[PDB]
């Protein structure tokens, strides 16, 4: 298994959720940057992992579930099988992380991308090892009912750049944000 990533898109005042959708209206070019990025898998044979909490899962409008290319895991402790349209579920984080050990998984991954929600992100943000953040700066409020964990910048490094992420301001529809890559490694 490679690499251990979490992939975010947030407003100024730190939203990434109203009711699940996203605050903002829905940038194109910031979606294709989310599924090249989570999608893209180096070791030939693999694919990567996306696990995300229940509440994200059901925030993907449907006809992009299950996240193609990429194998899908769902977090969730009531649920009791992945689903429709997943592929697998785990009661935790750190159970997923097991599993992605277990020969079920173990040849088959290759990164593994957090998408999603605040409780997973804040999970694995403060979880010794080596973690990259790759977040998305909306450059506005929005109104938001779910929140992006703080960075603590004495540990999580902004990198000051990243191949394949574009270092200068974007803008669609009249939204100007930025591409990200923060790296910790504790
Ligand atoms: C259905 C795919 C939406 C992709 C655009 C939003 C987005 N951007 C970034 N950079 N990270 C994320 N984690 C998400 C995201 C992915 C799934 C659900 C909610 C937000």
């Amino acid at each position: 298994v490679g690499s251990l990533n979490c992939i975010v898109a947030v407003s100024q005042n730190m939203g990434i959720g109203k009711n699940g959708d996203l605050p903002w209206p829905p940038l194109r070019n910031e979606f294709r940057y989310f599924q090249r990025m989570t999608t893209t898998s180096s070791v030939e044979g693999k694919q990567n992992l996306v696990i995300m909490g229940k509440k994200t899962w059901f925030s993907i409008p449907e006809k992009n579930r299950p996240l193609k290319g990429r194998i899908n895991l769902v977090l969730s402790r009531e649920l009791k099988e992945p689903p429709q349209g997943a592929h697998f579920l785990s009661r935790s984080l750190d159970d997923a992380l097991k599993l992605t050990e277990q020969p079920e998984l173990a040849n088959k991954v290759d990164m593994v991308w957090i998408v999603g929600g605040s409780s997973v992100y804040k999970e694995a943000m403060n979880h010794p090892g080596h973690l990259k953040l790759f977040v998305t700066r909306i450059m506005q409020d929005f109104e938001s009912d779910t929140f992006f964990p703080e960075i603590d910048l004495e540990k999580y490094k902004l990198l000051p750049e990243y191949p394949g992420v574009l270092s200068d301001v974007q803008e669609e529809k009249g939204i100007k944000y930025k591409f990200e890559v923060y790296e910790k490694n504790d």
